């Protein structure tokens, strides 16, 4: 009903979304933890493995909606909407998802040293990867 005398002051720099950062954070954390600490470098098969898990994580969340369906209260709109975002995310992946090559040890070490740095997201060996680790190029040959 009421607003304060102060208006919502704004930021000058545009923020990057977690769709980019959390993706690297996952890869980083996996390497930095005993999860795959024994594995120094990965490949493009592990690319799809981790990339798809990052996207399809929505289904793990959607599963809770599928769960509360038995509570006799399913989210008619939001359960569909959640799945619709998956279609969009998969479509971006299908158009070459912004993924590290994951096989370059220089890139992987920078990936390890990601201190939540935005500029580091430009120094990383990030390319566009489709499906099974396919190289997405605009057309240079």
């Amino acid at each position: 009903m009421r607003e304060d005398k102060i208006a919502a002051k704004k930021k000058l720099h545009q923020d990057k979304r977690v769709h980019e950062l959390a993706r690297v954070k996952f890869m980083q954390d996996v390497v930095n933890s005993d999860t795959f600490k024994g594995q120094p470098i990965f490949d493009h098969a592990h690319t799809r493995e981790f990339i798809q898990s990052f996207i399809e994580r929505d289904d793990t969340e959607l599963d809770e909606l599928k769960k509360k369906r038995r509570s006799n209260r399913p989210p008619s709109n939001r359960q569909v909407l959640l799945q619709q975002r998956r279609d969009q995310e998969l479509k971006e992946f299908k158009a070459g998802f912004l993924c590290p090559d994951l096989s370059d040890a220089k890139n992987m070490e920078f990936l390890r040293n990601w201190n939540g740095t935005f500029g580091l997201l430009n120094t990383l060996r990030l390319i566009r990867i489709n499906d099974k680790g396919e190289q997405v190029v605009g057309g240079n040959e």
